[PDB]
DNA sequence: CGGCATACG
DNA sequence: GCCG
């Protein structure tokens, strides 16, 4: 087992679902208390475990897997052995984890915001309504869209979504294409948020693109709420007899780097982070969503795919079906 | 022990 | 929290 996520194939779905969740409750923790090193570290090792080809069903099969030492070890064998790990249960149950839970999952609102009401007292959303006076617009939007964006995005709804940003993007600029990312690229059936990446074959064509969409989808009163590369929205979607807020990413990137915006739009999150660490500390280039860079020869390496990036960098191909780290 | 991904709004 |  390698050490890397970006080195190992890792399905959507897997033999040790138990076990990865607990460990993420962990890692999820661990990030409220801003200890981003022990939620790296409680993060790899689900993921590891989200690798292996069937069920651990005994404490020694842990031996020699990476990112396993003592605590999550530990965290493993009371799984195995008693169904339950009570320091997993005590963080459930903990008012500072569900709290800092709900607070984060606000659009608008990050693990210090969060932590700041909490210690104010602040503990429910309807706290936070009581004193709109103190909320940014941002979160004035993911605080009235909350209860929609707590619901799961299909596929379906998916499919509806891509059709209409195809429309504002065809008027916008003729020949742009859009490419759904993110999550729904690596094969999930469901998800928070949709993501899109669009660029235009001809380099440079793609510049002030993303205003032109935005005033496009705007005027067709399709956007709910928005804030340039990268735009934050949220889409009105409609129900049957009715609609629902939705989010949705755009992206815009120049042909020339649409491989690298694939590669760093379709995730996973972990997966990223583990293949820029990767090239960095193994390689010695440095990757981000436009590129990769040999800082020796202070040159940027051209790829026309994704699976020129993975040749450049020494690693086996993974499709996005296997980038669920 | 140092390091932990790397951007943009 | 774990790795090199
Ligand atoms: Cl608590
Ligand atoms: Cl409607
Ligand atoms: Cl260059
Ligand atoms: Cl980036
Ligand atoms: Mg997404
Ligand atoms: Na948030
Ligand atoms: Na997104």
């Amino acid at each position: 087992m390698p050490a890397y996520a970006c080195q190992r194939p890792t399905p959507l779905t897997h033999h040790n679902t138990g076990l990865s969740e607990a460990l993420e409750i962990l890692a999820e923790a661990a990030g409220f208390e801003g200890s981003e090193g022990r939620l790296l570290t409680f993060c790899r090792a689900a993921s590891v475990l989200k690798a292996l080809p069937s069920p651990v069903t005994t404490l020694s099969q842990l031996q020699g897997l990476p990112h396993f030492g003592e605590h999550s070890s530990r965290v493993v064998q009371e799984l195995l052995e008693h169904g339950v790990c009570e320091e997993v249960e005590r963080v459930r149950r903990s008012e500072r984890y569900q709290t800092m839970k709900l607070f984060t999952q606000i659009f608008g609102v990050g693990v210090k915001t969060a932590d700041r009401w909490y210690r104010e007292g602040l503990r429910t959303l309807d706290d936070l309504r009581e004193q709109p006076q103190k909320l940014t617009q941002q979160q004035k939007a993911g605080l009235q869209h909350h209860q929609d964006l707590s619901t799961p995005v299909l596929r379906s709804d998916v499919d509806a979504l891509q059709q209409v940003v195809e429309e504002a993007v065809g008027q916008a600029l003729p020949g742009a294409t859009v490419t759904l990312t993110g999550g729904f690229r690596r094969g999930k059936l469901q998800g928070a948020d949709v993501d899109f990446l669009i660029t235009h074959p001809k380099e440079g064509q793609e510049a002030g693109l993303l205003p032109r969409v935005m005033c496009r989808l705007q005027d067709q009163g399709l956007i709910l709420y928005h804030q340039f590369e990268r735009s934050f929205c949220i889409f009105r979607l409609p129900q049957p007899g009715s609609w629902k807020a939705v989010r949705v990413d755009l992206v815009v990137a120049p042909v020339s780097q649409f491989p690298f915006a694939l590669l760093g739009w379709t995730g996973s999150k972990l997966f990223q982070r583990e293949l820029r660490r990767f090239s960095r500390k193994e390689k010695g280039l440095w990757l981000n969503s436009h590129g990769l860079f040999d800082p020796e020869q202070k040159t940027f390496f051209q790829a026309a795919s994704e699976e020129d990036i993975f040749r450049h960098l020494g690693l086996e191909y993974l499709p996005p079906e296997q980038r669920n780290a």
